[PDB]
């Protein structure tokens, strides 16, 4: 029973670089952030990742474990943000507009430590949402951890958090 539970929007990036080497897109931390959500009975996580993330580990973007984006992409889980090369440069879309956009409409929750506030100052109506609904997190190794006070002591509790209730 999870439509009691608000739908998850998580920032595959942030999450991959913030878990193992902070040089490192770590994508096992994607796995570690979607199973937490997972175990509490969310049936609607989506993840945002970048298209190009798909190629092969260069020295300049060093990736780890890729197998699992299309893994998450087979089981309905992540999507990837449009990308290409046109005349020998990549250019990317931008996923954070994705997944603020995402996360708004679908009134849900973000999962990132990025504050969007580039996005926010744009739009006010994106600033409230996610100065409400947004979930920082640390990891411990192979430890999610997102904090019991979201929005500080006067917030609610982080099981509050995730229910529409
Ligand atoms: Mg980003
Ligand atoms: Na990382």
């Amino acid at each position: 029973d999870g439509e009691n539970l608000r739908p998850v929007v998580i920032d595959g990036s942030n999450v991959a670089m913030s878990h193992g080497n902070k040089e490192v897109f770590s994508c096992r931390g994607i796995k570690l952030a979607v199973d937490w959500f997972l175990e509490r009975g969310h049936k609607d996580i989506t993840v945002f990742v970048p298209a190009w993330r798909k190629e092969q580990s260069r020295p300049d973007a060093l990736i780890t474990d890729q197998e699992i984006l299309r893994k998450l992409e087979k089981e309905k889980i992540l999507v990837f943000t449009p990308s290409r090369r046109v005349q020998g440069r990549r250019v990317v879309c931008y996923d954070d507009r994705f997944i603020v956009k995402l996360a708004f409409e679908s009134d849900g929750i973000i999962v990132s430590n990025d504050n969007y506030r580039d996005l926010a100052n744009e739009k006010p109506e994106w600033k409230k949402f996610i100065d409400e609904r947004l979930l920082m997190y640390s990891f411990v190794n192979d430890k999610f951890m997102p904090p019991d006070d979201p929005l500080g002591r006067h917030g609610p509790s982080l099981d509050n958090f995730l229910r529409k209730k």
